[PDB]
């Protein structure tokens, strides 16, 4: 009578070798399949090593969503060449993921964690119908993500089904809301047919012009205002966010949100965002230690700051030079127009404009 | 100018195979250190597969914690039985850490992100001292774990080098603090020399009796007290909580603190809780699902249950059968009431009392 053991990795094989012979039959056999793009193995032990890691935590994924008819395989660059061609396989050591008719280029953490959430994510369908008082409220919470509604008569409706292929463009990284629901509009505030487009951190929306609005127009609308003035450092998607830089630089904010200065931090963020919202030469990235353990010893050195108090600095992508605004944690913190006198003198002496 | 990358897993090897030859040069070097004890690779590929990714995760913790001065090392059941002796290595396939006179016998989760947090945790100084308001009210927010808190003279008071000692055994677990402040003091309502104990999720704190407080009436209280009515499932602690059960079972809630229903769910166990706190036959473990992305697959096959709403069950720990309390989510949750009333009816129906 031990008791039973919580599950454990079982070293069983799972990640496919993907090949000419077997790729159309892996596509028949799952739903949603994580492919690896990768090198043909090199000489050296520690190009070796990456490579074994990456694997294994394809390997736990993989035992994770069996289940969930998840498929996870692996396509050699030179071995498999003609597999990448008819697939589009072009990223260097990169994860593509594949569902139906949609073919996404994975840019986040190479973690099991992170994987198997955005798996998951990408299972669930593209857009999600607002009907009750919990889905509303859900939705009217939503503030770290950009987020779109739209009002449409029913799910027959010609306007509702070019929001859903919209939707499934951006899916799962773009939350898209509808409801049928007249009551639930009037409370959105909108017309029939009409869609709002939420910046991430912003209260009011902006609506998509010259409604009803095809596929094309709304996937046009989203790619334009696809950069919120600020946004947060994600995981599933970080690498995509951090090499959207701004003319060589980010304005770097590190702010916990569960202490309490950090909370007060993020609230003067969100309004420097809000009143300068109109500025496409403002980005700022909000990151929270507390989503990436495995960093904040190599932010802290890099950057000489401690991570358990709220900084904000201006960083060079090139070469992770920087420099950070002394806060004195004895007094309040900076007011926002504090921070924003701040950044212009920093950035009176750089690149541009 | 292509742009600096994040840092990567580099692929050497960092991990010290630890022997008699090195083991006292070993821990010379390092001033916190993480020993997997371990056994002789087995003949089937399943269990190599096994060892070779968590010797990797060490491999990436090594990595990460490399500049802290945080040494990894592997010691053989078989090859290393010697060394094993001399340090009270017993456990199969378990992690010890290594902090000058304290040793640590690790029963967490095997996870880079939870082994990094951990070991940074275990390089802080065991006790925190409250010296101003940000500080105080760190304290008080507090909830989900076991903390005690101490006034005393100054760090030369005997009283306190108990305290000190007594925190040290229990550390980084439990957090100790302490007060020379008076004025602190007093908004805690302690005597000199006085020691607070406050039992997970209880507003109400219990006296140490007899104070002056030796290290071992402090180490044995805390060690009667050990159990809290209600306990979060913590990822560095996981498996030490679960292996705790009473009687064969464990009383089991999900609630995912950050979603409005299960905030209110946890609240109502908060009352529960309160209600029961001096019933040794009571213990309730809470699991926020969003703390174990791997295992929410997992929890909603076994169970039959959706974690995207509050649960709360009776889990047998033997074979994991279960039953789980029916919520209808269009109606309010049940009362702090209702779910004792619920308990009782599924308990009356067991193993004793
Ligand atoms: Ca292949
Ligand atoms: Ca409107
Ligand atoms: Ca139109
Ligand atoms: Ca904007
Ligand atoms: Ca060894
Ligand atoms: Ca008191
Ligand atoms: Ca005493
Ligand atoms: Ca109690
Ligand atoms: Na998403
Ligand atoms: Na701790």
């Amino acid at each position: 009578e031990e008791g039973l053991d919580f599950p454990e990795y079982d070293g069983v094989d799972r990640v496919i070798n993907v090949n000419a012979k077997n790729y159309k039959n892996v596509f028949k056999k799952y739903e949603v399949l994580a492919l690896l793009y990768h090198e043909p193995p090199e000489d050296d032990k520690a190009s070796q090593r990456q490579f074994e890691m990456e694997e294994l935590i394809l390997e736990l994924a993989a035992q994770v969503l069996e289940d969930k008819g998840v498929g996870f395989g692996l396509v050699d660059s030179e071995k498999d060449a003609a597999v990448a061609k008819k697939l589009g396989l072009t990223e260097e050591d990169s994860i593509y993921v594949f569902k139906e008719d949609e073919v996404i280029e994975y840019d986040g953490e190479f973690s099991a964690d992170t994987l198997v959430e955005f798996l998951l994510d990408v299972l669930e369908d593209p857009v999600e119908l607002i009907e009750g008082e919990r889905e509303l409220q859900a939705f009217e919470n939503i503030e770290d993500e950009i987020k779109l509604i739209g009002y449409f008569k029913n799910k027959d409706s010609e306007h509702y089904k070019a929001f859903k292929e919209a939707a499934e463009e951006f899916h799962p990284y773009i939350p898209f809301f509808a409801t049928f629901d007249s009551k639930v509009a009037k409370k959105l505030t909108l017309k029939l047919n009409e869609i709002d487009f939420y910046e991430a951190f912003m209260e009011e929306p902006v609506t998509i012009p010259d409604k009803p609005n095809s596929e094309e127009e709304i996937v046009n609308f989203v790619e334009e205002h696809r950069r919120s003035t600020l946004r947060k450092l994600k995981p599933e998607s970080m690498y995509e966010t951090w090499e959207d830089d701004m003319d060589g630089i980010h304005i770097v904010a590190f702010a916990e949100e569960a202490d309490p200065d950090g909370y007060e931090f993020l609230e003067i963020l969100k309004s420097v965002a809000q009143d300068n919202t109109d500025n496409p030469d403002l980005s700022i990235i909000w990151i929270d230690p507390d989503d990436f353990p495995l960093l904040v010893p190599y932010w802290e050195k890099t950057f000489d700051i401690d991570l358990s108090a709220p900084q904000i600095g201006v960083v060079n992508v090139t070469d992770a030079d920087s420099v950070w605004m002394e806060m004195d944690d004895e007094e309040d913190l900076p007011s926002a127009e504090e921070l924003e006198d701040w950044l212009e003198d920093v950035l009176e002496g750089e690149i541009n404009t």
